[PDB]
This record gives C-alpha cells, structure tokens and sequence, in this order.
C-alpha cells in the first residue's frame, strides 16, 4: 500500500499556497444542478478524490461535467435523474448534498442513506426536517430516502435544532427554486456557507443573511450558469499554521484569508505563537515553548471541529495539561489510539481528550482513520523521533492536494512511497 514516511526535527520555513476549500466546492458543485441553462464554470477547484466522486454523481444524474486545470464546467440543461446510489454515498457522505437541488429541479429525489462513519454519526434528520417543511413527503425504502413534493416546493419558516452545515446547504440550495420566501433560522454561519450563498446569487438566486443565523431565500423561477471562484481552504491553511507552530518555523500561507481563521489564530496566540496578517495572506512564526490551552470545538465562529485532531498534535508539544472538548462530532477520537502508538499520553473521557506535554513522540507505523487525522498523524511525525509511517492515504487525498510536496517545499524530511 501507498504511504508517507516522515522524520527529523527540522524547522519548516517557507511559503505555501492553499487550494480551494473542500467543504465549499462539494456543495457548490452540487448546487450546479440548479442551473437549468446554461453552464457553470467553477474556478480554483482542487484535485481531491471527493471532487471526482461528486462529479461522477452529477454525471449519473445526467449532467455533463468537464474538470480541467482546476476548473469544473457543468451543464445541467437536460432533465436530470433522481437517484444517487449507495456506492457513491458510502464512499462520500457529502453526496446527499444533491438532494436539495434535485428536489428543487424535479420535485423529487431518491438518495441512499449514509453508512457508518469513523468521524461519528452525522444524520440527515435536519435535512429532511427542512424538506418536509417545504412540502416534501419523505419515506424510506431499500436503503434509500425518497422525497417527493406535492405540486412544487413552498418557501417555509424552518428552524434547525443545531446549525448543521449540511442541512443549511441542502435547505438553502433547495429554497432557491421554491415558491415563496424561505426563512432558515439557526443556520450554519461557516465561511463555506457564505461562499455557497454567493454562488447561488451568482446563478440568479436571492439569498440573504448567509453568515448570520437567519438566512432568507426568496424563490425564483429558474437559475442560470455562472462563473464562480471557490474561496481558499481555511482548514488546509489551518493545518499549515500548525506545521509552523509545531516545528517552530516561519511559514507564509500566501493566500490564507485572515477573516476565515480568527478562531484558530486567537488560540494559537494563546499558546505563544505569533501570527502576522500580511498584505497578501497570513504568516506564522512558531516559538520554542508552546503554552497549554483548552479548546472547545463549536459551530462557527467557534473553534472548528475540522482542526480538532490537528490541534491535538500541537498540544502534545505544549508545556502543561491541555484538553479539547468536542461538541459537534462525538466520537471523533478514533485517531487517539494511533497517537498512542507514537507514545502519546492521551485520555479519552466522554467528549473530551486530555493530554499532557511536552511528550517525546516515537515514530511508528500508523494508519489514518480519517481525513483530518491523516494530516494530524503526519504533523505529529514532523516532531517525533525516528521515522513515522502513515498508511490509509485514501483519507488524506479526500481533502489535501500534494500535502507531502508542500511540506517538503518547507524543508520537511518527507516522502510518498509505493507511488
């Protein structure tokens, strides 16, 4: 199997350029299905496995998708199909994101219910709650959730029990073509939501409030193809901020958007890390001694759950007790064991992990449990004695393009073998 081999205690110094946001492009590509004429041209699209999966789903739904030089040209002018099979949904959970758009285009959708996940149960209840409110009738059969609307989608007043990113994307996307105005209260405020909103409006929608807890969508007759550029990946940028801080280096993330990284920056500053908001992006200088802080993941603008595992690697080198309490995804600690393989002193209790640094991490053969954990294990290896060997790279490839190459360009002793 293909794996990444990491070593040394080299300081990472240089510049890195983040890719387009994974968590924004996926729902955006899905939203392209709303354009009944003519073509959407998405720019800054990263060559991630998930992008390939979402593109195939779209082709399966009878849409032409051409992906070249970080650009996805989508044509959804012909009538679309309604079924998104289980083979795609098990591979990529985000495939459910096509439900809203399909439901808005044809008045019905049939999506395979998601399978067990390592990150933790991420149900779609909230998505269905939204569609039922807009006049959709939901039933389940043969592993699929069927949704069909009587007449057409109605704009409705909807309340999310919790600010689900996925639910907000589907409900917001579906509302663009519904009759009347839809009021989505307690919506996801994540930066990716704002970019999806800007995309919907670009196609000809009337979405207001993206970024706030109350999104208002006034439905229109039809949407059109637009030219949109996907925002930088703040999580990828975050991962690099940790690389600098964990090795005590100087990394310039040229295209990082300070505005989408405040929570991360604030926390790293509490640890003694220095962060300069340059003219272009963001520069991160790491200190020789990190201070221990507590992290509590929460819905944006709170600290992002997608940085949880990465921060864990960083805290293991911090002087003092540190804990991360996860309030979004429990159990998102399947990677704890892998850190223990590397001599980490970690304790899992309830929805929190407790670590004491500074540890003396020992390189070992470890396996990526999931996307973000893969980056974390690799990060851990940058400061652990001996050679760290991370397997199950199919997870890394879902959210990071040429990760080992960027780290090598920063001076890391890294390589990708069986390549």
């Amino acid at each position: 199997m293909e794996k990444i081999i990491v070593r040394g205690g080299k300081r990472l110094n240089g510049t890195v350029r983040v890719e387009g946001a994974k968590n924004a492009v996926l729902p955006i590509i899905a939203a392209a299905l709303l354009a009944s004429d003519g073509k959407n041209v998405l720019s800054e699209v990263p060559v991630l496995s998930d992008v390939y999966t979402i593109n195939e789903v779209l082709r399966h739904l009878n849409a032409e998708v051409v992906f070249e030089n970080n650009q996805v040209t989508i044509d959804a002018s012909k009538e679309l199909n309604i079924e998104a099979p289980f083979e795609y949904v098990r591979k990529m959970r985000a495939s459910v994101q096509v439900m809203g758009p399909l439901l808005a285009r044809n008045g019905r959708a049939r999506i395979a219910l998601p399978g067990g996940c390592a990150i933790g149960s991420r149900p779609i209840d909230q998505h269905l709650k939204g569609f039922e409110a807009m006049g959709a009738k939901v039933q389940v059969g043969n592993g699929f959730v069927e949704a069909y609307v009587e007449g057409e989608l109605k704009g409705a007043k909807i309340y999310l029990d919790f600010p689900s990113v996925g639910a907000t994307e589907n409900i917001m996307s579906a509302a663009t073509l519904a009759k009347g105005t839809t009021i989505l209260e307690n919506a996801a405020k994540e930066p990716e939501i704002v970019d999806l909103a800007n995309f919907l409006n670009a196609m000809g929608a009337k979405v207001r409030g993206a970024g706030t807890g109350t999104i208002r969508i006034e439905g229109v007759d039809k949407l059109y193809g637009a030219n949109h550029s996907i925002i930088p990946d703040r999580i990828e940028a975050g991962t690099f901020m940790v690389a600098a801080a964990i090795t005590g280096g100087d990394i310039l993330i040229e295209n990082a958007v300070p505005e989408h990284l405040r929570s991360i920056t604030a926390k790293m500053e509490e640890m003694g890390v220095k962060i300069i908001e340059e003219n272009e992006g963001v520069r991160v200088i790491g200190p020789d001694k990190l201070k221990a802080v507590d992290i509590k993941t929460m819905p944006h603008p709170g600290f992002p759950t997608d940085m949880q595992s990465q921060m864990m690697a960083l805290l293991l080198q911090a002087d003092g007790t540190s804990m991360i309490t996860e309030t979004v995804f429990e159990n998102r600690f399947m990677h704890v064991e892998e850190f223990r393989r590397m001599n980490a002193d970690i304790k899992i209790e309830g929805r929190s992990v407790i670590m004491n640094g500074p540890n003396s991490l020992q390189g070992a053969e470890v396996g990526a449990t999931d996307l973000r954990a893969a980056a974390a294990l690799i990060l851990a290896g940058l400061v652990s004695e001996g050679y760290t060997r991370v397997t199950e790279l199919k997870h890394l490839d879902r959210g990071y393009v040429d990760f080992h190459k960027k780290l090598a360009a920063l001076g890391a002793t890294i390589e990708r073998v069986n390549e």
